[PDB]
């Protein structure tokens, strides 16, 4: 549980740093590590207390886990320019991260709703508009 945690906000600030450092996609990679960032947060506080979870709460974070992942693997393999290249190139909204934001999108939902309701915490909706605005700066970058 403590592991677990430690695990999931490591992943999150792993994948902000290597999004920091992309150089290509720019507008994307940094929402993508902002969002992240932000979605570990809670978490963090979480365990800044050393409360034991529920089975549900442990499902949820081993789902968010898994998106965190995904993430990850998505942004090692964009930094290589040629995979970025043949991705946008192939794409049909030029939106870099669509599946992987969909996905963290969805299974946070459950999550905070779990941290709110069972750990007394105190949302991804203008996520998909914000995408269209984000990869239509990087293609105006590129176009120049
Ligand atoms: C290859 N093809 C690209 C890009 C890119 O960043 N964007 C935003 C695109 O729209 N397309 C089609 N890349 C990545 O490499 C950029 C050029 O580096 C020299």
């Amino acid at each position: 549980p403590g592991e677990n945690l430690k695990h999931i906000i490591t992943l999150g600030q792993v994948i902000h740093k290597r999004c920091e450092e992309m150089k290509y996609c720019k507008k994307q990679c940094r929402r993508l590590g902002h969002r992240v960032l932000g979605l570990i947060k809670p978490l963090e506080m979480l365990q800044d207390q050393g409360s034991v979870p529920s089975e549900k709460l442990t499902t949820a974070m081993n789902r968010f886990k898994a998106a965190l992942e995904e993430a990850n693997g998505e942004i090692e393999k964009f930094s290589n320019r040629s995979n970025i290249c043949r991705f946008l190139t192939a794409s049909q909204d030029k939106i870099l991260f669509k599946d992987v934001n969909r996905k963290l999108s969805d299974v946070w939902k459950e999550l905070s709703l779990l941290l709110q309701v069972e750990q007394r915490m105190p949302q991804g909706a203008s996520w998909a508009q914000e995408d269209q605005q984000d990869a239509d700066e990087d293609r105006r970058a590129f176009q120049m």
